[PDB]
């Protein structure tokens, strides 16, 4: 019931502008650490008067001055208190400081502070990063915020509502360039204690949020290029890299959509410049700090010579999130955590919009189908899901902020705005937006501020809605989940009702909604599109939804909405006949559609296995990207549930007779793999092709990937693999062969140059068939010397996607766990094969065991796989005897 | 405190004679069921007044007869009381007959019943065995008493020391032949009821126990011929397998060995005929059933054009061995099961001299040293193994009966026997055996009678001991384990201390020797036979073990006896200098010993790893057999504790360059796999080059067996495979190929007519690496209709010694358990890879989780297995980074 043990700030004290100082130290001291000091004042309003100052501190010692922690002045003729001790508080990360009196309302105060923290490679806070340009070390000081370690770095009120201005010097060696969000402001000058480091001070920041501060000190190079808006763009990297030309692309695409996205939203970028810099050791993907935009080296540079057409989207799509988080995040901001998704789904949709300006030959807005609505379905159809905006109240906790950082934010976020912007049109809903940035410009928004300005769009434009913008919106906002939507074409009647994978789950969060949803339909009848329909209950008629005679009706064209739809068995085998007949006069999303909603819908008892299971079989004269990535993906379940029981066999003889012709077509026309096709999504097409005919034993694929990788064994240094092959025939490759393979590739990795290129062959290793090998991998992904700390994870990850290496790693992550979290995704990937009551109880008995060290970010995660647990096990006793049939009778 | 919950017999009551009717229908009934129905009488003399008759029952239904389920009635003129009511009492197998008052001292009574059992497939007591002929369905009655199912079939004091004589009638269908212990007392009769079924009475028995009857009702042909003493033999077996010849091998063996044994032991045969039987079910190897030995299909039959030079030498020997026991078990018999080392010692060390004799070409003696000697030390290095002789008191239930027939009983007892005749000289040993076979004749024995007719012997040819017999075998015999003889050769000392494999283990059970022995030492100095010297004491000194200059010795001559040898490490390093100038100075035999005994000790931290490892290098120029098979037994631990492990490359190379120059030389010597060796050892030795140069990576042998199996599927009817190497040929076929493989492999097992070929293909199977398969595969094991339930756990052993099976099975035994046992060798061999303590964790809840439904036979190995676990996990801290430096230095 104290202030200092609760996790929120209290509303009493609001910081108006800080200056900082920060002085990193890039060689070790006495006892081995590598540290920075710093100093800071902080000027805040008193809101409400008070006897303590709480403010966030981690992991900082300070240097006591005028006999405490911290020294009070006041502001514009206040009078402070005098203060009488302070507090460091761990678990809500504060430094508490007690005063002999109370402050002022409506008065303003200084508090100044001096500090020590650690530089370490943790990547987050401020924090090091290193690497080797020949036998020399290099250290990089750099920065990662976001949610919650600004605190980690100076003492602040670390909350995004919390908005000041930041007035940054960096002290540094005189011969590393230090960055910050903006420009210096004048000159560097030598310190006076030691002119061998410089002091650059930056110019104010606008009115920002601490999570978006960013602070680096290194050699790095650039390249530069003012943008057609008049803003700088530089692209910072490691000089070697620079130097390779592998900037290059980064400049190309990053001043282009900024200006883009300036134009589109009717909303300038503000600041004078936008550094683009990246990193060797980054934890996410890249950071949107405003002005000095973070990124792995994975996401930013681009070897057009080695890098795949895959790496090449990753870095154009990367760019255009980061940027889109200009507006949606920097310029406007989410009042709390919980409302994650109104900067998480904005840049996850609008980075398609930017890359697409970019790339206007690539089509990429379609793939959100399957990145987006498709990802995040899987989890959303649990009781354990959450809202897009889950109740502020329940946010509280680093962790729990953490774990917002998920599918649901990003993916679901993006794809409720999908169907926003189809229902609304284009133009009316980007008219809303322009109208949302230029009122709450350097200020903080909740949902509710997003409705209000989409609805002022609509009233201008008198578009008509079956009801106002927030109450159709705050049914895909509020409650979790989604509806499926099921038509009987006999009548005409279509119903809607919470999508559930397990029928038996129990959903334990109520929604005011009752997780009935306002659902805008589109619809298509023998190819043709129909009028738009709102279901806005449970049921309804409409002439819309019936048939007769050989008619057929698809709903959810280009699966704009967020639902899944089912039908009656006669339209089913309609379009079933359809894809027989003239696959192509169904829409290629629609085709992705039909085969990805009929799995999820056998899952969940509402249709027969086979008839998902006979939705495939059209994919043997299929040569679309999508169907069938969507097809796969759905398959993946399959081959988790069924990859060590009898059923594996004649599931993979199915796969191997469906893929082969295409394989046999892509040899073809890529004149014996001489050629890359020209269309991106054909070249996506063709490596799915490779990779399932070899999982699946075509043996044309066995000999073609086991001889090139040969191949290049004999002549290391000229690689005879296209890029866009490498990750698929390095792992079959791996997989086909033994030690002698595998050691040749872990070589190629220790000694890689591209970080693209290290990717691949870490995710390759894990495709050995050989337990030992993959024993001692386990053992290498631990050693930060071997693989960077920011891959473990992910490399742990591959391993145990391997059948092989599924009893390894659930073992080990049983065993190792105090260890591992004291010193989410590993905890989805490692249950996903779960389906026996053995391992459920080995679950169980895991979530009991470590109950005390607690799951962090990762609790969520737990419960998820408990339920996934229990639905796997019903599942597979009631499929795996039809399912093996169906295998055995389709495939031959 | 009740008699009747008191699991051994009381001794109120003695029986004398039964006569027991038998009629199975080899039909199923209308419930679906095959049943026997029976009758018996029972002579039997009270030697204590009492008032309750406690007989053996088990499944068993009893009809009533005038008013109980028993008659009582006098003889010679006693007068028994009126029965009151009859129970019975599950737990302890009895038929309980209260009675109205007390029958009398040193008076006989009769007691007549009539009864219905489940003629079972259960291999158990009467049970069926079942075949095909084509279409048409044979099935078999058949018997398993050994150690406590004769009250399976009739009521019966069943306890070994209660011998009796047995006057046994058979009815059967008119077609079919009944066999018995004895031969037909006249003519059979048609029966009266039903002329379709035969009456057939044998003639009385001689005193013998129940434990040895038998009763067969088949349609099974034989071959015969009259042995040189006059006995009849007969080898009876399939009329498809007779008349193809597969029982002439057998028949050539059988009398000649018999005639042996009686000459050997002065001691005749006593019964008219020895016939053998080979079931399609059985349980065990075989079983001595005095006049009617049954076997395995497996162990009796042998095809020259098929069955392997091991298949042969199996046939040999297990007849060898059944026929010792006429002798030892049948003539004279254990008191009680507690000294079943009598029986099985005496049988499975006998069995050399027999096989010997009837092969006197193969040197079949020697094996012994890994067969027996060997095979024990394993378990007998554990504190929780058992003496050869266990106090009687603790031997008391069923489960408690089963776990003797072990290691311990039959090997350590052929060991010590052994040592025995070596030191005695075989002379004065058969001498002082025929002594106690004539003595004994139709009685029961315990250790101490066996002793004093040894002295006997050792008395009448004034043999000089340090003291008795007794007191020397006594320390063998009545406590476990086996000591260490360490020699300093600077001084010339000795000293002897019980051998553990775990120096921390907790020996618990104590001994009144002190874990102290008297031990017959034999020993060479540079190739030259010593004089023999007894170690009486924990330390000696004697100049027969000092050396000077270049002189080595060891101790213990061709391992003549139970114990151990370690040596100061300059003596080590003089053998290995040995080893490397000339190996073949050094006995065959030792250089197996010191191969052995070295990795042993330095599991018991004894002697360095690296020592061990080193006594392997001059195994690269070793041709014979038993020094490359005592390695490859020893690195079989090293490969259980590695095999998912950064240690296991290495150590397979380390294999591949030791075995490649003799594979070579064999691929060489049989010109390309045309032909096989002349002499056993090298046929051995030939095999064992093939599985190791295969097992270990050597790509000629890789290359062969996949050529030779292709060869085979090509045409399959013209199998290119020598017998010798299928077993072999067909594992590492199978792990090299894939589903196409195993499939062929599958069907040749199911249309399989040999016993001999099926077991290698059953065996083969377990070798797949695919995970999947391996699950689909265990789940056949099963089931009864595609595996016999005689092989199920056969079948599931071969699967955890896969290293992808062990997780499968372990999971799979710990999900299992109620069921498997509900409805011992399965321990010991899912737990051997267990060297973490996750796996430990997972044991001892195992042990937790199952304490109530008990384990049964299983109980000591599950003690053993978590004893070596705990050993396990700190052995592999303490060598994994000197074993893998080693393998990886020497494997280049
Ligand atoms: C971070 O740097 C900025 C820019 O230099 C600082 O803002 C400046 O602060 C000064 C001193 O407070 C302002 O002048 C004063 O304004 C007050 C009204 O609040 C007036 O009563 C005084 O007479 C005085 O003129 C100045 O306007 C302001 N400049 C801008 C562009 O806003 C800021 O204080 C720095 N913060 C910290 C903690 O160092
Ligand atoms: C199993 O069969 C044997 C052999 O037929 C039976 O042994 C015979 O039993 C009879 C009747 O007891 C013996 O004759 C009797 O001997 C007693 C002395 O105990 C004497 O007082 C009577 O005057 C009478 O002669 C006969 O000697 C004996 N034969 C042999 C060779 O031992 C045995 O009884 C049968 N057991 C059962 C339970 O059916
Ligand atoms: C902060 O102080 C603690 C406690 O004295 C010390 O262990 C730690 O090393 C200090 N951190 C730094 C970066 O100096
Ligand atoms: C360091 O300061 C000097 C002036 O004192 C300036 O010329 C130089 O460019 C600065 N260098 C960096 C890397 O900040
Ligand atoms: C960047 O654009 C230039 C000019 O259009 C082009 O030549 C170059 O290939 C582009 N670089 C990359 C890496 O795509
Ligand atoms: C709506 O129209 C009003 C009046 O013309 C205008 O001022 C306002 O900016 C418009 N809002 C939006 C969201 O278009
Ligand atoms: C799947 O197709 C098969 C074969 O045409 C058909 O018999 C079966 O009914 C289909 N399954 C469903 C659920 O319609
Ligand atoms: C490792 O990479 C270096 C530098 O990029 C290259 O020169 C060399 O060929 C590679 N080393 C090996 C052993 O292949
Ligand atoms: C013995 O009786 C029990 C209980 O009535 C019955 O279940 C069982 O089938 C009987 N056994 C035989 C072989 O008839
Ligand atoms: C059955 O009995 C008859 C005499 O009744 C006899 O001739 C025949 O050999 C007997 N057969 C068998 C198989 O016991
Ligand atoms: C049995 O002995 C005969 C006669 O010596 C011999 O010809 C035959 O090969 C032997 N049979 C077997 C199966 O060894
Ligand atoms: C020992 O000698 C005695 C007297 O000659 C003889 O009767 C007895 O059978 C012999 N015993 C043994 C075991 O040789
Ligand atoms: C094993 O042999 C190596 C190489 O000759 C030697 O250095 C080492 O001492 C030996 N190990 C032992 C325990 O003697
Ligand atoms: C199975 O064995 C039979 C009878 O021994 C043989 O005739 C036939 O060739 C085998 N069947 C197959 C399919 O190989
Ligand atoms: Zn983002
Ligand atoms: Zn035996």
């Amino acid at each position: 019931s104290k202030a200092w043990n609760r996790y929120r700030l209290p509303n009493t004290l609001k910081p108006d502008s800080y200056r900082v100082t920060l002085r990193p130290y890039l060689t070790p001291n006495d006892r081995g650490l590598y540290v920075f000091k710093g100093s800071s004042t902080v000027r805040f309003t008193c809101k409400e008067a008070t006897d303590v100052i709480i403010i966030h501190s981690k992991k900082l010692n300070y240097t006591l001055s005028q006999g405490h922690r911290v020294v009070l002045r006041g502001v514009g003729g206040s009078q402070p208190p005098d203060i009488d001790k302070t507090e460091l508080v761990e678990p809500t990360e504060y430094l508490v400081v007690h005063l002999k009196g109370s402050l002022v309302k409506d008065s303003q105060y200084e508090m100044d502070s001096e500090f020590e923290g650690e530089l370490a490679d943790d990547l987050a806070g401020f924090y090091r990063s290193e690497y080797m340009e020949g036998n020399v070390r290099k250290v990089v000081a750099t920065t990662q915020m976001q949610a919650a370690d600004a605190r980690k770095s100076f003492p602040c009120f670390d909350e995004p509502a919390m908005k000041a201005e930041f007035n940054i010097t960096l002290i540094h060696p005189k011969d590393l360039t230090a960055l910050s969000n903006m420009l210096p402001k004048g000159p560097s000058t030598p310190l006076p204690e030691d002119p061998n480091w410089n002091v650059t001070e930056f110019h104010t920041t606008p009115k920002m949020s601490t999570y978006l501060l960013a602070f680096i000190v290194s050699e790095f190079d650039y390249v530069e290029k003012q943008a057609s808006n008049g803003v700088l763009i530089r692209i910072w990297a490691r000089p070697s890299a620079i130097a390779a030309g592998h900037g290059d692309y980064a400049l190309n695409v990053t001043g282009p959509i900024l200006n883009f996205f300036a134009g589109h939203y009717d909303t300038p970028y503000p600041l004078p410049k936008s550094d683009q810099i990246g990193l060797p050791d980054f934890n996410a993907g890249a950071m949107e700090n405003w002005g000095l935009v973070t990124y792995r080296e994975n996401s930013l540079l681009f070897d057009p010579l080695s890098s795949s057409s895959s790496n090449k989207e990753r870095v154009v799509t990367v760019i255009a999130h980061e940027l889109a988080h200009q507006w949606f995040g920097n310029l406007v901001t989410i009042e709390w955590w919980n409302d994650l998704w109104l900067n998480e789904g904005f840049a996850s949709y609008v980075e398609y919009l930017g890359a697409d300006y970019a790339e206007p030959t690539w089509n990429l807005k379609d793939l959100m189908v399957l990145n987006d609505v498709y990802r995040v379905m899987a989890v959303d159809a649990l009781a354990s899901s959450h809202p897009l905006s889950t109740p502020a109240s329940e946010i509280n906790t680093p962790a729990q902020i953490s774990e917002l950082f998920d599918a649901i934010s990003y993916s679901k976020g993006a794809s409720v705005l999908r169907m926003l912007s189809s229902f609304l049109s284009e133009d009316v809903f980007k008219q809303g937006l322009a109208s949302y940035l230029h009122t709450f410009a350097y200020q903080n928004t909740i949902y509710l501020n997003l409705w209000d300005h989409l609805q002022e769009a609509v009233n201008n434009r008198s578009i008509q809605l079956p009801t106002t913008v927030r109450d159709i919106m705050n049914r895909w906002t509020l409650q979790m989940g989604f509806p499926v939507i099921t038509v009987d074409t006999s009548t005409g009647t279509l119903s809607q009702e919470h999508f559930l994978l397990d029928p038996d789950s129990n959903v334990t969060r109520p929604s005011e909604f009752n997780y009935v949803w306002i659902v805008p339909i589109t619809s298509i009848r023998d190819g043709r599109q129909q009028q738009d329909y709102w279901l806005i209950d449970v049921r309804a008629q409409n002439d819309l939804f019936s048939t007769s005679g050989n008619e057929w009706v698809l709903l959810n064209l280009n699966v704009t909405g967020y639902y899944r739809v089912n039908y009656d068995e006669e339209n089913w085998r309609k379009i079933q006949t359809q894809l027989q007949r003239d696959h192509s006069a169904i829409p290629v999303i629609n085709r992705a559609q039909i085969i990805n909603d009929a799995f999820n819908l056998a899952s969940a008892h509402k249709v027969p296995v086979t008839l998902a299971l006979n939705n495939t079989l059209f994919l043997i004269e299929e040569r679309q990207y999508m169907p069938w990535e969507a097809a796969l993906s759905s398959l993946s379940y399959f081959k988790l549930m069924f990859d060590r029981s009898e059923v594996y066999g004649p599931m993979k003889n199915y796969l191997k007779k469906q893929v082969t012709p295409l394989f046999i077509h892509f040899r073809n026309n890529t004149n014996n793999w001489r050629e890359i096709p020209e269309n991106l999504m054909d070249q996506y097409s063709e490596v799915n092709a490779i990779s399932t005919a070899c999982s699946n034993g075509v043996p044309e694929c066995e000999e073609m990937v086991s001889g090139l990788f040969k191949q290049w064994m004999e002549n290391p240094n000229n690689n005879p693999i296209h890029p866009n092959l490498r990750s698929t025939v390095y792992c079959n490759a791996i997989a086909q062969g033994g030690e002698e393979e595998w050691d040749f590739a872990w070589e190629q990795f220790r000694n890689a140059t591209l970080v693209n290129e290290a990717d691949k062959l870490r995710a390759a290793l894990a495709c050995s068939k050989e337990l030992w090998i993959l024993n001692r991998y386990l053992s290498y992904t631990l050693n930060p010397d071997l693989i960077r700390k920011q891959d473990a994870t992910s490399t742990i990850i591959s391993i145990t996607n391997n059948v092989i290496g599924q009893g390894l790693v659930w073992d080990f992550v049983q065993s190792n766990w105090k260890k591992l979290f004291n010193d989410s995704n590993l905890i989805q990937a490692v249950t996903r094969r779960f389906s026996t009551e053995y391992e459920l109880q080995q679950l169980e008995q895991f979530k009991k065991d470590n109950e005390e060290t607690g799951f962090g970010s990762g609790t969520r995660a737990l419960e998820q796989a408990l339920e996934k647990t229990k639905a796997n096990i019903k599942w597979v006793k009631e499929n795996k005897e039809v399912v093996l049939q169906w295998f055995t009778e389709n495939s031959k």
